[PDB]
This record gives C-alpha cells, structure tokens and sequence, in this order.
C-alpha cells in the first residue's frame, strides 16, 4: 500500500507564471524562479504532511525537516521532470519556464544548472523507474538534520529506517534477478547522495542572491525569504547536515 500512497499524493503540474513574451533578463528569470519556488514549497508541505508516518514526528521537527530538504526535493523532482519531459536536454523547472542554455547563462546559475542537468541524465543512464523515483524522493525528505539532533530524534530515525526499507522492497519485488541485489541499491543510494552537493550550491546561491536582492531587483516571496535567511544559514554554517549513505 506504500507505493499506492506515494503515487496518490504526488504533486501535479505547477506553473511559474513566467512571462515568455519578454526577451529574458536576470531579474525576470530569477523573479519567476522565486515565485515558482514559493509555489513548489506550498505543494511540498502538503505532500510531506500526507506521507506515511510523517505526523509521528514532533510538530517542530515536521516543518524543520521540510524546510531543510526543500531545495534537494525540488532539485530531484525537477531532474525527473526534465528526464521525462525533454530527455535532460534542458531544465524543465515548469511547463512555462524551461531552461535552455541561454537562460542557464542569463540566470547566472550555469554551473548549478549543469550539475542539475547531469542529475537528470542519471535518471536515464540508470533507467530509474517511476516507482524508484517516488521512493527516493520520499527518502530525500529524511536526509538532512541538525548535527545536534531534532526535538525527537528517535521518531525521525525510525521513520527514516522504514523508508530505506521501502526502497529496498521496491527494488527486490519482481524486477531484479541475481542473489546480491546490492548493486541496484548501491547506485540508487549513490544517486541520492549526489543531490546533497547540488542542493548545497543552490543554497549558497540562494543566500547570496537574497542578501543582494535589494540591488539586483529580484523579489523574494515571504516564505522562501524566511527559509533562506533562517534555515539556509544553518546548513551553510554547518549546524544542519546531510545524511550520506556513503562516506
Ligand atoms: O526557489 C528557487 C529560487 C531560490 C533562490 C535562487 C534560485 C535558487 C533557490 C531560485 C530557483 O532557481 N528556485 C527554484 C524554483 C523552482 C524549482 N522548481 O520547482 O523547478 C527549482 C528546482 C531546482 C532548483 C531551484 C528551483
């Protein structure tokens, strides 16, 4: 019933509202991205709260976990959309905001976009199924926490353990073949680990942009601006860190 729940709660299409009549400029692109980011955050919150066992977490931990993993979750899902929509050729942030190389450059996030596009390609190189994608995204929500722990660490550890086992099942079920399916699990865990460094570059870029937004003329929605100035700094200063499968 796990996979059914994931498929049932999976967010739908989310547009950015980008004016594709305009010629493209740093401000216009980033202003649309920030608006889309706020929109996606709202959907990620609803998605997370409807995940199996998620309400078992302390109230403060629930939001904490969502805010810390928000960027990684967006990276992962967007990498998936790009793979299934345009074969990783471009970055499908939204139906009305697709990034070609010109916008990657004009947005001033080229290196970050290069990393993300590489991630999207991995979905194809590894032949990731829709089901593995859903389970991995779920596990991604439980992959970053304060080094000093959450208000109720034990509950988080139990929930994380259960999602790892669900991923292990979706791999074991009629699909594999050999005796040691440590290979498919190994690469999927490696792929999830690869999201963290990308999220970190996006975190850094988001932080730097918010600090100088006043000049660059870029609006930051209320919720996104609070996460970037309250949550993000904690990740950048080393207080909250990703949980890596491999060292
Ligand atoms: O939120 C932000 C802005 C904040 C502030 C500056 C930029 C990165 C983070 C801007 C931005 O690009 N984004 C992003 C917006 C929307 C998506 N998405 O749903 O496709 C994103 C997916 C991956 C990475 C970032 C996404």
């Amino acid at each position: 019933i796990f996979l059914n729940v994931l498929e049932a709660i999976e967010p739908g299409v989310v547009c950015a509202g980008h004016d594709n009549n305009q010629p493209d400029s740093f401000a216009a692109l980033l202003s649309s991205l920030n608006e889309l980011g706020e929109r996606q955050l709202v959907h990620v919150v609803k998605w997370a709260k409807a995940l199996p066992g998620f309400r078992n977490l302390h109230v403060d931990d629930q939001m904490a976990v969502i805010q810390y993993s928000w960027m990684g979750l967006m990276v992962f899902a967007m990498g998936w959309r790009s793979f299934t929509n345009v074969n990783s050729r471009m970055l499908y942030f939204a139906p009305d905001l697709v990034f070609n190389e010109y916008r990657m450059h004009k947005s001033r996030m080229y290196s970050q976009c290069v990393r993300m596009r590489h991630l999207s390609q991995e979905f194809g190189w590894l032949q990731i199924t829709p089901q593995e994608f859903l389970c991995m995204k779920a596990l991604l929500l439980f992959s970053i926490i304060p080094v000093d722990g959450l208000k109720n660490q034990k509950f988080f550890d139990e929930l994380r353990m259960n999602y790892i086992k669900e991923l292990d099942r979706i791999i074991a079920c009629k699909r594999k073949n050999p005796t040691s399916c440590s290979r498919r699990f190994y690469q999927l865990t490696k792929l999830l680990d690869s999201v963290q460094p990308i999220a970190r570059e996006l975190h850094q870029f988001a932080f730097d942009l918010l600090i100088k937004s006043h000049m660059v003329s870029v609006d930051f929605p209320e919720m996104m601006a609070e996460i970037i100035s309250v949550q993000v700094p904690k990740i950048l200063s080393g207080k909250v860190k990703p949980i890596y499968f491999h060292t």
